[PDB]
DNA sequence: TTTTTTTTTTTTTTTTTTTTTTTTT
DNA sequence: AAAA
């Protein structure tokens, strides 16, 4: 039915004469033709017989490589998405290999619409006809689209060579008002206007009867009144509030920055959807408008700054399981998608050089994905009610959250922490606006020299948790006795993090590392042996507890004895051994109406007929009451990874 | 390709212009002319062949000296970011060097730009046609940017000779509206407006056939009747509304008062 | 727990309109 | 000179 399309669209006609500048060899190519026919399937789904007009489009093999083969693409489901290539962007491959031929073919093209609409009306224009005339010439480069609270938002696409912020290269910007439009408007429509007077005056050249005699005389009067009211400022605001309906665009707001796999860089957008991770410098259709300032390269080892970064780095984590199982973890930073519940802090003491790795990583992720937040938050031990809080938000889109040293060693209660880490949504609200929910996909890291007092035995609590202590400290005498000890360059942090090449190293490391975490074990983190982590957090686990330290003191190692009444006076007991072993607090005293149950106390806890849960025996101890009665060192390089154990 | 150079581009053609009447000398000197070399690599690529006839004017040093080092300068500072040094400044030492002679030439560029849009429209001025002469001229100060609250700022490079206040001298100063923009465009406009009608009055002089009995009757007319449009409230207010466009600066606003190195003082 | 966020603005007209002199009756 |  090629008639069919022919009569049905006088677009799709045109959309035929700029596919016949398409070289046969475009047909040829296995995913070219693919692309071509899914591009049109995304658009509409009556041009089945266009789209089969395609088949017969230059076949010089369509026999030889099947007659049921590019139909088939189509065919095979006429519904379905696979959120692909739309129009707007067949015509990038037609003028980035056809030109000439394709810059007449659209000149023609309005001018037939704006020629139509000029004497249609006998040469009085308005504001809508000019709209539509945009549209169909400038119709691929803007989207206009609703906010929340409701506004005719613009959204321009940037290309190289035009003036631009540093790093906003082919991608979507925000516009106030669509100021570049508006001298486009009065520029190049000038050249079309022009046109339009060439072609009057050329059939005013041609004598006629009085068909002719007043009949082109009164347009040219009339058009020539209506050429300067382009260039007026009410009739420019009109149109650009006309063409407001026809540039507007259904979801689009709410789909932005939507994918994980795309990350806005300085040259462009960064794709880790799929293995290698690949770097997009041309035209595309991804809505992304987030970005950070720093170029990407593919990662070169060689770099003196790579060597140099590499260097410091190794000796800053001495263990070669736990650098590679930390720096893995940080690694998840780079994604902005749904990550599993791991808590990373990890202990130090001096001038250990933490702030100095999450610092590097907050600028070199930029502010658009990562953040600074208040380390009181991670305390959770504040409790907010119904009034605005700001600093629960910020965490939108983010990958990566880091804090900072406290006023000492603090208290982290469950609440608060639980929604923190957990693959969930939370809900909350500030400053105007009100109650809203956000998916958290932020990585979380807070690391200090202070303990961080946990009191609970949950499993679920001390599952999402990792510990780590640093060991290699600096000081300004590294007598070289213990290799724990290395000199310092006060340049190291207040500059070499000014040289954008230090973060174009830097991010190149990061997605190095996460590319080799996806080729391993499909992702995921739970793996990965290394015995230096995850033991001495058990470790902490050990340690860190009040209550089985109480244990081990003063009923343990004195079991044999009998000074029990009930479950009453071992809160009591209990209260006072951490009241000094720790420091003075009350509890409401049912959690250990359960938990000493939980504990080891079974051997001597046996409740009583009457409840009470009269212990067979243990001994108070009062006064001093003593004498109770009861890896591998790498060669020469590890980002290489070495084999799998590594 | 000279001619191609002076044939794509009129704002080419003008910098060939402005190229001219320059002190040799600085040319010669291998501080300044690098300096020069760079602000015009800054401004734009697409001028190669342009920078590569500068490297010809007076073609001494690229007959006697780093040829292919000038070249590679020129490459380098193209695909460089640096403090940026843009126009308006080859501007500022040929004023500084050369009066006079600039002028004229820059009356004659922006008089005839008024007179190509004259011509065009028959005489019927528009906001966007006074907006475009007004940058055309000027252009040095009124730097335009949005701010991160979605408003309009116009800021003024504030020079000796004007009222200012204490210690504002010789830097950027913001500016609520373009105040002294409004009265400059009510009065030294009008000096364009007089030349203009004097050149018509001067065509009508001049006999010839039944063109003038009535064509340049109508032109003058309406002229006429479009020259009071300047001294109108709304005309103007649409006319800044136009001309906030073009004045324009990307990256501006948040680059302000970046750098350590600089103190704003009362002498300068 | 006010407190400051909330309130409460806050743009609020504006364009235009009319005419528009010329034109053409 | 008056109406569009
Ligand atoms: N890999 C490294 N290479 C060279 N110098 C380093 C390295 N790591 C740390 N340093 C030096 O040691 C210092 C870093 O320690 P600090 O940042 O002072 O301690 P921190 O644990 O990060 O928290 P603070 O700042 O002590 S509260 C810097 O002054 C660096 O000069
Ligand atoms: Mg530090």
């Amino acid at each position: 039915s090629l008639s069919i399309l022919m009569l049905h669209d006088p677009e799709a006609r045109y959309l035929h004469k700029i596919l016949n500048l398409l070289p046969p060899e475009y047909y040829v190519e296995y995913p070219l033709w693919s692309n071509v026919v899914f591009a049109l399937a995304n658009t509409s789904a009556n041009y089945r017989p266009l789209a089969e007009w395609f088949s017969q489009k230059c076949p010089e093999k369509w026999n030889t490589g099947g007659k049921e083969k590019l139909e088939k693409l189509w065919n095979d489901a006429s519904h379905h998405t696979e959120k692909k290539i739309t129009k707007r962007s067949i015509m990038y491959w037609a003028h980035k290999h056809a030109p000439q031929q394709y810059k007449e073919i659209v000149e023609q093209g309005y001018f037939s619409i704006l020629a139509e609409y000029v004497y249609s009306y006998n040469g009085m224009l308005e504001h809508y006809m000019i709209a539509k005339v945009i549209y169909a010439m400038m119709g691929n480069k803007f989207v206009v689209d609703v906010d929340s609270n409701g506004k005719y938002v613009w959204f321009e696409f940037v290309l190289p060579g035009q003036p631009m912020n540093q790093g906003e290269i082919w991608k979507w910007r925000k516009e106030v008002n669509p100021d570049e439009l508006h001298i486009y408007i009065s520029e190049n429509f000038s050249r079309v206007m022009d046109r339009i007077t060439e072609h009057i005056k050329y059939h005013l050249s041609q004598p006629h009867e009085s068909n002719i005699l007043n009949y082109y005389k009164k347009l040219l009067k009339a058009f020539e009144r209506s050429k300067s009211k382009i260039f007026n400022d009410s009739f420019k605001k009109g149109v650009i509030r006309q063409a407001e309906f026809l540039f507007r665009q259904r979801s689009f707001i709410q789909t932005l920055d939507t994918n994980p796999h795309l990350l806005g860089v300085g040259n462009g957008v960064l794709s880790i959807e799929t293995i290698p991770a690949k770097l997009i410098n041309h035209f595309h259709e991804h809505p992304i408008h987030q970005y950070t300032h720093i170029c990407y390269v593919p990662f070169n080892p060689e770099n003196p700054w790579t060597k140099l970064l590499l260097n410091a780095l190794q000796d800053i984590i001495p263990e070669l399981d736990a650098r590679l199982w930390i720096m893995f973890y940080l690694s998840t930073a780079i994604f902005r998608g749904l990550k599993e519940a791991l808590m990373l802090l990890w202990l130090g003491g001096g001038c250990n050089g933490k702030t100095f790795l999450m610092r590097l990583v907050a600028m070199v992720l930029g502010d658009h994905y990562a953040s600074k937040l208040n380390i009181s938050l991670l305390t959770s031990c504040r409790e907010t009610a119904e009034k605005p809080n700001s600093a629960f938000m910020r965490l939108k889109g983010r990958g990566y959250g880091y804090f900072e040293e406290t006023n000492k060693s603090e208290v982290l209660n469950t609440s608060r922490l639980k929604e923190m880490v957990n693959p969930g949504d939370v809900t909350a609200r500030e400053l105007n606006q009100k109650q809203e929910s956000f998916q958290m996909t932020a990585t979380m890291v807070a690391a200090s020299n202070y303990n961080f007092i946990i009191d609970t035995t949950d499993h679920g609590t001390w599952r999402r948790l990792r510990h780590y202590r640093s060991k290699v400290k600096f000081c300004h005498n590294p007598d070289p006795s213990n290799p724990y000890e290395k000199k310092e360059d006060p340049r190291f942090i207040h500059e070499y993090i000014m040289d954008p090449d230090c973060q174009n190293a830097f991010f190149s490391i990061l997605v190095y590392f996460w590319e080799k975490l996806q080729k391993e074990y499909n992702g995921q983190i739970k793996k990965v042996f290394c015995p230096t982590i995850e033991s001495e957090t058990e470790a902490y686990r050990k340690s860190q507890d009040t209550l089985h330290r109480f244990i081990t003191e003063r009923v343990v190692e004195s079991p044999s004895a009998e000074t029990v009444y009930n479950l009453s006076e071992v809160v009591t007991a209990y209260a006072e051994w951490y009241n000094t072993n720790i420091n003075v607090k009350r509890h409401i005293a049912l959690e250990l109406s359960q938990e000493l149950e939980n504990s080891v106390l079974e051997k001597y806890l046996q409740w009583s007929p009457n409840k009470t849960r009269i212990l067979k025996g243990c001994r108070i101890l009062h006064k001093f009451e003593t004498l109770q009665p009861g890896i591998c060192e790498p060669k020469n390089k590890w980002w290489e990874w070495s084999p799998n154990p590594s």
